[PDB]
């Protein structure tokens, strides 16, 4: 409404993941950058979604989501994810879905993680809903987590900007 | 209780803020990772707080909380507020509290954005408290955001595992 930079952009860099949601001929993949963790015992993660998004349709049908974790190598898939709707961009998507261990949403198998939600609750704040999920199985890329922490070589993914993206520094460090 | 990584290691690394709470003698600093935007219009945060952090009673107390924004050069002070505990940790810190446009806690000089939030939900989830807060007022270093967007000379501050961190490369890929 009112030119000028959006409040929301003081937050980023912020990471980029996917969604998936859905299954077999409904299955569906969005970008989301707004997402985080809520708890650690239980694992519980939140994503704010808009009513808009053919995601948004999905999580409530079915109560399931996948966030997916992509790396900077996948930015196109990425792109199309998050700026194609619905289940049709998957035929412009070099993704491969696999089953996942307790949803029904499926994996990617290119994904660095795949972390497999159950919903528990959705507020409404705003313009999006936030969808909370119970992390009820989840599997990875040992690369990419090698040392049980992130391998930065693994080139996880970030949003400066509305089309421009990078990845961390390897250079790391240490507090104390 | 089961040693190995935990689950919430998959979504990381995480961008790390400072959360600013109470005022004058009560004013507190913590550090935080579990940060997301929930909302564009308006503008709404939310913050993942654990009941037994002094920044949990003070955000109950006063209804009210700053997100600050810290560079990789403050690692330091960002340390003390993720390590110690309650106001006293401020008297190491590295610190100036300025006031704050709409909220009474104050905000941090050194920070490269301050966004202020009225709190306007609390939900519990797993054992951390979910605070979502309305932005009402924020304050930035214009050379950190320089053209509207994130400046990534700026050091931009991300968690890898407990006591390592790291910034973004300066290479950015464009997504079209
Ligand atoms: C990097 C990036 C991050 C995004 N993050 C979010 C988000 O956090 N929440 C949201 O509702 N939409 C987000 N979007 C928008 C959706 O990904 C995009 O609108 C998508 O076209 C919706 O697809 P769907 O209708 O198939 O769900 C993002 C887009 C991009 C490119
Ligand atoms: C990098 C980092 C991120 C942190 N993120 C969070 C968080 O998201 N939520 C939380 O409750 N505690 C978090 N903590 C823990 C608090 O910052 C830390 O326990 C602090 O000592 C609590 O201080 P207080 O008792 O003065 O509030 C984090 C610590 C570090 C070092
Ligand atoms: O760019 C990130 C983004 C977040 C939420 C949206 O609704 C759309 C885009
Ligand atoms: O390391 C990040 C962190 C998040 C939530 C906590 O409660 C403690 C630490």
């Amino acid at each position: 409404y009112f030119q000028g930079m959006e409040g929301y952009r003081l937050l980023y860099p912020m990471r980029t993941y996917l969604i998936v949601s859905g299954h077999g001929e409904e299955t569906n993949v969005m970008a989301a950058d707004w997402v985080t963790v809520v708890s650690f015992d239980p694992f519980i993660v939140g994503v704010a979604v808009a009513p808009k998004r053919t995601t948004h349709k999905l999580i409530k049908k079915y109560g399931e989501f996948v966030i997916s974790v992509p790396s900077l190598d996948v930015l196109r898939d990425v792109w199309i994810a998050g700026t194609k709707k619905g289940p049709s961009k998957l035929k412009e998507m070099s993704v491969t879905l696999i089953p996942s261990k307790k949803v029904k949403v499926p994996s990617i198998e290119e994904a660095l993680a795949n972390i497999e939600c159950r919903v528990i609750d959705a507020r409404s704040y705003g313009d999006h809903t936030f969808f909370v999920g119970e992390v009820v199985g989840y599997t990875y890329k040992d690369y990419a987590f090698e040392k049980g922490k992130p391998n930065l070589k693994a080139k996880f993914l970030a949003h400066v900007s509305w089309s421009e993206f990078v990845t961390f520094s390897e250079k790391v460090h240490k507090a104390e």
